[PDB]
């Protein structure tokens, strides 16, 4: 089922316009038959931001929100390039809202995105913001200030808050559930967690070739597989490492091994994907995630939580630059620094 035919160039045509209200109406039809997409609430939103008509925007985005869906970076930018002319309490606690958004979503801003941002914290009567690009240090100092970002490593609370609401979800088979729990929990922690048949996509001679490199820099492993892969070169794996072969079923066993082994323990597998528990997910994915980059390497695991963060006083901002191809398995480098004098 799709957009009455042409519905969304017309949007696009017409906001810049006096008449830039139609689109709105045109936006009104696209919603009465399908969720309009990201874009028609871009056009709309930038519209009525062109045209000062700040709460139509806003009410725009919070719709937007309310359907699910994740807004262009480019529309998160329209608030703050308008934001920079706006000198009003109201709209502020909005930008700091979506700064709060991508926190809590992981995300980070594009290289323009950044300036707008940079731009609008500076254009922030009497708060007397500065901003720079940076980089941050191995020892997690802001190359620009000197404060320290915020740790990679959940605090035993917040461990045990995330272990903890994890769980209650995963109570496939009960059957198979009381067996991997008792086969877990006769065992001591394991160091790395190795999700076998996933990470074979880069066969079973990959899988000990991870195995066998990884059991050399004194580890405690566990390999999860399935019951096919076991029917000669798995033999040797299965001496290397302690192995668990489930049924060929997806399974949840690989949260589970590693957040009972506990904060330390690490995992490889494929890229994995309320907001305080959402929060904690992402910063404990990205420190215990193992991620594999001929001979076998992981990627760099930093002490520091990239992400979008502050202090009242401070805020640290990584961004994406405009030369630069990132994985989404890998972490930003370049910070946006801002901080009060
Ligand atoms: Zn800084």
């Amino acid at each position: 089922t799709l957009e009455p035919r042409g519905y969304s160039l017309l949007i696009r045509g017409l906001i810049h316009s006096d008449r830039w209200r139609e689109a709105l109406l045109l936006l009104e039809d696209i919603k009465k038959v399908i969720t309009p997409s990201k874009k028609n609430y871009n056009d709309c939103i930038q519209g009525a931001l062109l045209h000062q008509d700040v709460n139509t925007a806003w009410n725009l985005y919070q719709e937007l929100l309310g359907h699910d869906i994740v807004p262009m970076l480019e529309t998160l930018k329209a608030f703050f390039d308008f934001g920079k002319d706006i000198k009003d309490d109201n709209y502020s606690n909005k930008l700091l809202d979506i700064l709060s958004y991508l926190r809590n979503n992981q995300l980070y801003p594009g290289e323009s995105f950044a300036h707008s941002i940079k731009t609008w914290f500076e254009s922030v009567p009497g708060k007397q913001w500065k901003g720079q690009f940076t980089t941050v240090r191995k020892s997690g100092q802001c190359s620009g200030c000197g404060k320290t970002i915020e740790s990679i490593q959940l605090s035993p609370e917040e461990y045990e808050c995330l272990k903890g609401k994890i769980m209650r979800d995963v109570i496939t088979t009960p059957q198979e559930l009381k067996r991997f729990e008792n086969f877990i929990k006769s065992r001591p922690p394991f160091d790395v967690v190795i999700d076998g048949l996933n990470v074979a996509k880069m066969e079973s001679q990959l899988l000990l070739n991870v195995v066998s490199q990884l059991a050399k820099r004194n580890l405690r492993l566990l390999v999860l597989g399935r019951k096919h892969m076991l029917r000669d070169e798995m033999e040797e794996v299965q001496k290397q490492a302690s192995c668990f072969f489930a049924d060929d079923i997806d399974d949840p066993f690989l949260l589970y091994a590693t957040l009972h082994s506990g904060n330390h323990c690490r995992f490889i597998t494929r890229d994995l994907m309320d907001a305080k528990t959402q929060r904690l997910f992402f910063k404990w994915q990205q420190g215990h995630q193992l991620a594999i980059v001929s001979k076998l390497t992981f990627q760099r695991i930093l002490s520091y939580d990239t992400v979008v963060q502050t202090t009242g006083d401070s805020w640290h901002i990584p961004y994406d630059e405009d030369l630069v191809e990132r994985c989404s398995c890998e972490v930003p480098t370049k910070w946006l620094c801002l901080h009060q004098k």
